[PDB]
């Protein structure tokens, strides 16, 4: 399995499943390094973020974890289909990177804070993280190069 992945029971229906440790993707499919990878991501900052404003809120208040239930429900619309990543990103990412649908342009090693880094070259391009946790707040990461 690539970097990360590693299979696992299900609770509920007896079928396994895989999981990344460092995306926190997880999904029924079997799955399948970069010098620089171009993403994506959707932002949700809570009272315990770093910078607790965005150009959505001048003040943020929700929890952290009523950040992670934000994340979650956006997950399952982007999954379902329902909505795309790029309209989410736009209308509820608290980073200003929204104005471009999230796009944060290409970037190697070094550059951005270590778990977000991790999790988006341990993606492949087209692949979506779960909930990534970082000082700026909760994210959804998208590698689109
Ligand atoms: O750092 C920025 C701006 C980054 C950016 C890059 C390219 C286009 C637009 C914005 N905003 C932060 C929120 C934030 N924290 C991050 C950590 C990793 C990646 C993206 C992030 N965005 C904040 O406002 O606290």
């Amino acid at each position: 399995l690539p970097p990360g992945w590693e299979k696992a029971m299900s609770r509920s229906s007896g079928r396994v499943y895989y999981f990344n440790h460092i995306t926190n993707a997880s999904q029924w499919e079997r799955p399948s390094e970069p010098a620089r990878v171009r993403c994506s991501h959707l932002l949700v900052k809570h009272s315990q973020s770093r910078r607790p404003s965005s150009w959505r809120q001048e003040k943020i208040t929700r929890t952290k974890e009523e950040a992670l239930e934000l994340i979650n429900g956006y997950i399952q619309k982007i999954k379902s289909g329902e909505e795309d990543f790029e309209s989410l990103a736009s209308q509820f990412s608290d980073c200003s990177s929204a104005k471009a649908r999230g796009d944060l342009g290409a970037f190697s090693r070094g550059q951005m804070a270590k778990p977000f880094e991790d999790a988006s070259f341990a993606l492949r391009t087209g692949e979506m993280s779960g909930p990534v946790f970082t000082d700026s707040g909760i994210h959804i990461i998208l590698r689109t190069e």
